[PDB]
């Protein structure tokens, strides 16, 4: 797919050359990324703007998906 897994070219978790994870880290930068690995689904990645449901990570991705009341 793309060739840049991270957005920061100064991040050690993702090779600046291929902007991708150099080591065996499941993620270089992101909200669901913990210890450079895929945390777990239903992970709090953000808060709800109002009062419905908090943000929960997929656990298999590094970026947190929108699980609030918008989309």
């Amino acid at each position: 797919g793309k060739e840049c897994d991270c957005s920061s070219p100064e991040n050690p978790c993702c090779d600046a050359a291929t902007c991708k994870l150099r080591p065996g880290a499941q993620c270089g930068e992101g909200l669901c990324c913990e210890q450079c690995k895929f945390s777990r689904a239903g992970k709090i990645c953000r808060i709800a703007r109002g009062d419905w449901n908090d943000d929960r990570c997929t656990g298999q991705s590094a970026d947190c998906p929108r699980n609030g009341l918008y989309g």
